[PDB]
């Protein structure tokens, strides 16, 4: 069937064969999963092994070192060894460039794994059961009666068949682009060509429910659905930090490169007097410098770390669909967060509860009454006095308890298979459902109800009694939500009735009378205050009770005389009010909430409590957080919204950076909130479940949503914690000031090394001792440095101390004043002591001839004074041999420096870190190869080191351990 938005209500539910109220029968569904099918999409684009391989070979700095191995394959065909210069680039490019996809890969693979963990629900109207139950999303069908409400998921492609609030609001972005919220009606639009958004009749799959509550009928599920055919359709902050450093950095190598090739210009005696093949021969070396220099795997690296850190995270069920935001976490410096469904459990159930007793002028008793039942669970017992009572007895209990039935949009939905009862809507609206089944005031013989009908049955009598005719939907700024009833007995001792439930501060001023038992008497300034300090000790009291008023109209304008179009006249038609009772409720803190906010403290990360409940409330759990220590003066670190909006804004300002608890706080006040966090140089994050969340989670630098709350809280947030673990967040925190340390070690290895790569080539130079490499062994101290072992370091555990220190601020210089003088200070060594290594053999060591030093610093003009000596003996291949390994040792050697930044080589060990070592050994084991194997030495133009050449190889490369070692106790030191 086509263009359902067209046809009528009663033509599209006769279409099906279905009635809005029964829905679809068992028949029915198997028939059209038949002819229909599953309602889900299939498997997933993914990524192509090549599209992987790719976007890592698309960057500046690894094209310019494709290039060189284009020049150097260029020359290499004019050779008449030069064609292991190209395969020599080739192969680091290629070494750092696997890793990365590897880690693209099996991270991919967690983040799918743990998505489709969870099997997305949805709630239909069967004939199996009376009430709304709740199914997997793919069981629906084209047919069945659908029913959603606000925060909801739209499961599949309905056509409204009846709004129940006064009015329904859809986000439809996802699928149209449109940033604000729609409005809908059941009414048909003719226009069958329309576009989606005018399809006005009409909800989507994909789509949330911004307010309101409705049911409609099935029109097309899985691929035919609007949003499915489209399926084939379709830079953090520290990569341009980076980024800048990464094109300055070639700025100042390219200089160094050219310098390099001028200072030879000299040099043509060895070449044929061809000029033109004198300066062939250094342009080989510019280049071969210029890539040993030049940090190829700086890219490859930024990726994996930030593909390593979703797998991590992925791994404590917290799906990352923002890559940018674990490593903002890392800077966060403070933490808001909601309270109900966050820092709470949000398992709700009324425990206690008061109705008038008698009311003798400013006098006044009550009777309080406390429940049982910690679950959701219709099964508990109503006390008074610790002894059970019969709660029809009291009138006024039988009213309690009709307006708790009446004024709710939610219902107890018992899972079979968990063998629990579950919430279908909202936490407190169950509470209160789950609350009158246990009171029971009319007496109904709940001896042979399944256990299915169990949850919804006492509800049901009252509503056998009372036809509801409209609902004034629940709005965040009256604090309140109204119910139209019109008893089914006919009218002439009854009449119709507003029913009223509401934050009981905001309820009980718009209360003119007190409802005691069965009369009604004004309200007095005794009883309201009778009332506010039982409120008080409720919510400051052992279990920190969240509890609302509850109030009747009895003599509410008829149907006809209500404007209902605004909403801002809803808190109008409910004034003349009688007051009823007061419930409260039950929410335990989550378990692992308040070990998080030591752990936050002790970061340097202030939480802060933003919630729209009583401030007693509020304040009374950052008691037990320990947000606010037990006996702590809250008076200027605690909020309404109403007392931060009466403040000078110098005293305004001051709240913003004391205060610990905003309370009674609409969904503009938490974004205002964060916004002033904001406004005071603070990366903040913004923790929520509910749709009054939604304003303050896309405004934060992070939003985190959670598993367990609403679609339209986690489609505003990058982050969402499948678990429900609030730990999670403190360990996001952790793993980005990781991934941030680690950049450094990398950056302090590769600049520290590679200085000295350039230091002792700009020193051979100024001696005029012979030159130390050839092109092809610059790219082998490339290769075999810069490579496996530099990648490794994205591997590092993290520092022992790493989450005591405070959160470093992102407008800072990337590398310090101190570090940059400790990066040259080590490669300032390491180009020396490898130079010296050229040096030993030729004057000290016995091996090598003894030649003085004037003759070596002028071993160009051998022969009066440089005489004794033979001529040829200054090329050998000893000394590039003993300057080579000196590089690839020393420079594996400061590798190790490299694993924490200031933490000694005792505190943290070099086994800490598995990968650095195998890396090690590796690029060892392949200097060892050609060094020993036997058609190799002649290409690199090595001599194979004997047994003590190493001793001195050795005793030259651990000193720059031992220099390090003495750079990090000065550190720690000061
Ligand atoms: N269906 C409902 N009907 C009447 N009142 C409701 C209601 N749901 C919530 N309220 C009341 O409105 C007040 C403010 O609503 P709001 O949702 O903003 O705060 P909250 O405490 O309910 C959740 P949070 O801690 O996430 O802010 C609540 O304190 C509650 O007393
Ligand atoms: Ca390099
Ligand atoms: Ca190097
Ligand atoms: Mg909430």
């Amino acid at each position: 069937m086509e263009n359902a938005h067209t046809k009528t209500v009663e033509e599209v539910l006769g279409h099906f064969g279905v009635n809005e109220s029964t829905g679809l029968s068992l028949e029915q569904v198997k028939k059209l999963k038949e002819r229909w099918g599953s309602n889900e999409l299939p498997a997933e684009e993914g990524k192509t092994l090549l599209e992987l391989v790719i976007e890592q070979f698309e960057d500046l700095l690894v094209r310019i070192l494709l290039l060189a191995a284009c020049i150097s394959f260029v020359l290499a065909w004019f050779e008449e060894t030069a064609f292991v210069e190209p395969f020599v680039i080739l192969l680091i490019l290629v070494a750092n460039a696997i890793v990365g996809v590897w880690q693209e890969r099996n991270a991919e693979n967690a983040i799918e794994a743990l998505k489709e963990y969870e099997p997305e629900m949805g709630k239909v109207y069967r004939q199996d059961r009376k009430s709304v139950q709740r199914i997997k999303a793919k069981d629906i069908v084209p047919g069945d009666i659908v029913e959603i409400a606000v925060g909801d998921k739209v499961p599949a492609d309905i056509r409204l068949t009846s709004i129940k609030s006064t009015t329904l609001r859809v986000d439809q972005s996802i699928l149209t682009g449109e940033s604000v919220s729609v409005i809908k009606h059941t009414d048909p639009v003719p226009d069958p060509r329309a576009v989606n958004q005018d399809k006005k009749n009409m909800l989507f799959s994909g789509t949330n429910i911004a307010a309101g509550k409705a049911m409609g009928v099935v029109v097309a599920t899985g691929v035919n659905t609007e949003i499915g055919k489209i399926r084939d359709e379709m830079r953090t902050p520290l990569q341009q930090k980076l980024d800048e450093f990464g094109e300055q950095l070639s700025k100042v190598i390219s200089l160094i490169c050219i310098a390099v090739w001028i200072i030879n210009i000299g040099h043509d005696p060895v070449h044929g007097g061809s000029w033109i093949r004198g300066a062939i021969y250094y342009f080989k070396i510019a280049v071969a410098l210029a890539v040993a220099a030049i940090p190829e795997g700086l890219p490859a690296v930024i990726t994996t770390c930030l593909a390593l850190g979703t797998r991590r995270m992925a791994k404590k069920n917290a799906i990352v669909r923002s890559l940018p935001s674990v490593e903002t976490l890392g800077c966060t410096s403070v933490i808001c967060s909601d309270k109900t469904g966050t820092l709470t459990t949000n398992q709700m159930s009324v425990c206690r509860m008061f109705i008038l007793d008698r009311v003798e002028g400013d006098t006044c008793s009550l009777n309080e009454f406390t429940i049982t039942g910690s679950t959701y669970a219709p099964i508990g017992e109503v006390h008074k006095d610790d002894k059970p009572v019969n709660c029809h007895q009291y009138d006024g209990l039988v009213e309690l308890a009709t307006i708790c039935a009446l004024c709710n949009d939610s219902a107890l939905d018992y899972n079979e298979a968990k063998g629990v009862y579950e919430k279908v809507g909202e936490a407190t609206e169950t509470a209160l459902t789950c609350l009158v089944e246990k009171m029971n005031v009319f007496d109904t013989e709940l001896k042979g109800l399944s256990k299915i009908e169990r949850a919804n049955a006492c509800n049901s009598v009252i509503k056998q009694l009372m036809k509801k005719e409209f609902t004034l939907e629940f709005s965040r700024d009256r604090k309140s939500m109204s119910v139209y009833c019109t008893p089914n007995k006919p009218s002439r001792t009854s009449m119709s009735k507003m029913f009223v439930k509401g934050a009981p501060e905001g309820v009980i001023d718009r209360c003119t009378h007190i409802r005691v038992g069965s009369t009604k008497v004004p309200m007095t300034s005794g009883v309201k205050q009778k009332i506010m300090s039982v409120i008080r000790e409720w919510g400051s009291g052992s279990d920190t009770l969240r509890c609302l008023a509850l109030a009747t109209h009895d003599n509410p304008l008829r149907r006809e005389e209500m404007h209902l179009e605004d909403s801002a006249n809803f808190i109008k038609y409910e004034t003349n009010l009688t007051f009823v009772g007061c419930v409260g409720m039950l929410d335990p803190p989550r378990i692992e909430v308040a070990s998080s906010v030591k752990l936050c403290r002790q970061a340097g990360i202030r939480v802060i409590m933003i919630t729209g409940d009583n401030k007693g409330t509020a304040v009374a759990i950052c008691r037990r957080i320990g947000i606010f220590g037990q006996d702590e003066d809250v008076t200027s670190k605690a909020f309404t919204g109403r007392e931060f909006d009466e403040l000078n804004p110098s005293a305004q300002r001051d709240a913003c950076l004391n205060a610990r608890c905003f309370a009674r706080v609409e969904p503009s006040h938490k974004s205002k909130i964060v916004e002033f966090l904001q406004s005071f140089d603070e990366i903040t994050a913004m923790t929520g479940d509910g749709v009054n969340d939604a304003p303050a989670l896309k405004k934060a630098e992070i939003g985190i949503a959670m598993g367990s709350g609403t679609a339209v809280a986690k489609t505003a947030s990058e982050m969402v914690l499948a678990d429900d673990n609030f730990s999670t967040i403190v360990a996001a925190v952790e793993e980005g000031r990781a991934i941030y340390n680690n950049m450094k070690q990398f950056i302090r290895y590769l600049i520290s090394s590679n200085v000295g790569e350039v230091v002792c080539i700009f020193l051979t130079a100024a001696l005029g001792f012979p030159e130390a490499l050839i092109p092809v062994q610059l790219l082998w101290v490339n290769l075999v440095t810069d490579g496996l072992p530099a990648t490794a370091l994205g591997f590092n555990p993290p520092d022992l101390d790493i989450m005591n220190k405070p959160p470093r601020n992102p407008k800072e210089p990337l590398i310090s004043g101190w570090l940059f003088f400790r990066y040259l200070a080590i490669g300032c060594y390491v180009g020396a002591a490898t130079v010296g290594a050229a040096a030993w053999w030729f004057i000290a060591a016995d091996g090598g001839p003894r030649v003085s030093f004037y003759q070596l610093s002028h071993f160009l003009q051998c022969n009066p004074d440089f005489e004794g000596v033979d001529c040829a003996i200054f090329e050998s291949p000893y000394p590039m041999t003993m300057a080579l390994s000196v590089l690839v040792t020393i420079e594996m050697c400061n590798a190790l420096n490299s694993l924490s930044e200031n933490q000694s080589l005792l505190r943290m060990p070099p086994w800490e870190n598995i990968w650095l070592v195998g890396s090690i050994c590796l690029s060892m084991s392949l200097h060892f190869l050609i060094l020993y194997v036997e058609p190799l030495p002649l290409i690199f133009q090595i001599t194979p080191l004997n047994v003590t050449q190493w001793l001195m190889v050795l005793k030259i490369s651990l000193p720059v351990i031992l220099m390090d070692e003495t750079l990090k106790f000065v550190a720690r030191n000061y």
